């Protein structure tokens, strides 16, 4: 069956991370939109503007209000796209067949918005040589961060090429977990985000999505299917882009 | 010997088409520099608040600025590009060791400022898909582009991967050529532009830079020193990144 994914990046990237992916889907079949949140990519807007993970999840929001009645996508979220995730399926349920969790953050509905992005901090505290910075936005302190190269060489972009390498050093721009934000945000909802359907894929080979992390979301809220990608890095969609594809395919064809 | 490149994109383009090039020119040892011109790449400016090719040539013309006294770069633009150093070489030379034509747009002296821009509309006038926009700048009307997708996959990307294409797809921005502001534009000088060493490097495969373009360029003003790389297309820094860093090598072993 063929599908409409809707590639959602993490922050401080944009579109351009799916450029491998996006076009092995396309030879599949599959329709695929990759986004630039706010501030993101080639977004227009600076990070100043933000000032919380709903406003930077705009384009998300705005592209599944476009879409007809009927009309299902597939989502799929990196690392910490799976906050934009909870976000849009509590206002369109109805328009996703399922989300996927790509090395993401997984949120849940127990525990306030930023309960899993306070773990990750827990156990990879040390981001190297990224830098920070705080902007005000609606009468509130925002932390802003711009990830550090060293960082993405070792840690995300592991056994990327150079070239891939490269555009991030080029393209990665300032960015914000917004945490202090989501932990005074609304729970995420059982009847929205609860009951989509979510399939988490990841590598034990994430040296930033680190396992402990990972197999604690996974205990933590039990994910209707769990895909390992063998070797690989934090970055599948680079360094095992048709393993993922694959993946996909066969996500297209369970759910809809 | 080793040198200090700065890599110089074309319009509706950023610094993210050197992504291959960049890493390879510094594995051979050599300083590199690939920036984001106005309103390009991820640089936080719309087309519409630029007025004139020059205003557009404003972060190579701040980054020339920054060179301490003694020190000197290579040049080396793609396209349009050209145009850049042409700008820059006016008011930098004694900063430029010498200027890399890429598949790029030759200036000179002896005619306006978009002669050879005017050229190349009469041997390439139909851009396909290409759109077009009008804008007010500094009252004067601004004809804004932004690049088809057919055009960058038949004539630009012509035998680039499905992966580098999508890159193009999702990073291309609008710009503008800024054609009738070059018309009336004073003439570079001889005594600056007109003064640096110029090396001419092109493939007669360019589906948009035809060669009766190039050769008529060259023709037009002698260059110091004209490659030719066999092959490839019109993004020889992404289909012949290898021959394009060997050359640049020699370049560099020649003028200082």
């Amino acid at each position: 069956a063929f599908a409409h994914f809707v590639l959602i990046h993490t922050i401080c990237h944009g579109a351009w991370i799916w450029h491998k992916l996006k076009p092995l889907l396309e030879a599949l079949g599959h329709k695929v939109t990759a986004l630039d949140l706010a501030a993101s990519g080639v977004d227009p807007r600076q990070i100043e503007e933000i000032g919380s993970f709903d406003e930077y999840s705009e384009p998300l929001l705005t592209f599944l209000e476009a879409l007809p009645p009927g009309e299902k996508v597939i989502l799929v979220g990196e690392s910490c796209g799976g906050l934009n995730i909870a976000i849009a399926a509590d206002k369109y349920c109805e328009k996703i067949a399922a989300a996927v969790f790509h090395n993401s953050v997984l949120p849940d509905t127990e525990h306030c918005p930023s309960y899993v992005v306070d773990k990750l901090m827990e156990v990879f505290p040390d981001w190297k040589d990224t830098t920070y910075f705080t902007y005000t936005k609606d009468g509130k302190e925002i932390t802003g961060l711009k990830l550090g190269f060293t960082l993405l060489r070792e840690n995300l972009y592991t056994l990327c090429g150079p070239e891939e390498y490269e555009l991030a050093k080029m393209l990665t721009r300032k960015g914000s977990l917004f945490q202090n934000i989501l932990a005074k945000r609304p729970f995420f909802t059982k009847e929205g985000y609860g009951s989509i359907k979510k399939i988490y894929v990841w590598t034990d080979q994430d040296e930033i999505f680190l396992p402990e992390f990972q197999l604690w979301q996974i205990e933590n809220y039990k994910p209707d299917k769990v895909y390992k990608v063998e070797g690989g890095d934090h970055l599948l969609q680079l360094t095992k882009t048709k393993e993922i594809a694959e993946i996909l395919q066969e996500v297209a064809d369970t759910y809809n």
